[PDB]
DNA sequence: GGTTCTAGAACC
DNA sequence: GGTTCTAGAACC
């Protein structure tokens, strides 16, 4: 396949047993959250990426088409959401787009 | 005076020993720094603003024209700077403007 | 106005 | 293309 390498590495970093302490799948498989931002920036975004800021992991999932799931009104969670993007559906990112 | 609320809680941040930990002016006074980028917006964020996330107070220093100071090549640091926000001249940010 | 979310454009 | 920096626009 030809899927771009963020998107393979975002199923990998979600996918990932010993990750899901910092960055898991949704109980359904619709999305995925962000524990202690800060920390996973620190600790596991540059394993992975060229970088340890959250600000700039959070630009591509834009970039690719991805929304925050808004929690409404502590709680230090972040969680996004692509309709391609899905647990079972690994063939689906690539569908998935970066929009040029 | 009628300056921000912004600008005041700012200098008052920066200006505060306790603080100086995790954001302090820089040694000549001209530009301030922030360590620890995920505690400071855990940790300080919320006792001055109505919030805890850094990409939310960043927003605002480029609201009112800050510009980050760019470390060039480990170093969890970032720096900001404005012409008229600096340590003996309190009364310059009334001169400071936001964009609107 | 402050906050949040997303995106533009420059620099790599 | 990925990263960084800044800004637009909607929602409060």
């Amino acid at each position: 396949s030809n899927v771009p390498a963020f998107l393979t590495k975002l199923w990998t970093l979600v996918s990932d047993p010993d990750t899901d302490a910092l960055i898991c799948w949704s109980p359904s498989g619709n999305s995925f959250h962000v524990f202690d931002q800060g920390q996973f920036a620190k600790e596991v975004l540059p394993k992975y990426f060229k970088h340890n800021n959250m600000a700039s992991f959070v630009r591509q999932l834009n970039m690719y088409g991805f929304r925050k799931v808004v929690h409404i009104e502590e709680r230090d969670d972040t969680e996004f959401q692509h309709p391609c993007f899905l647990r079972g559906q690994e063939q689906l990112l690539e569908n998935i787009k970066r929009k040029v």
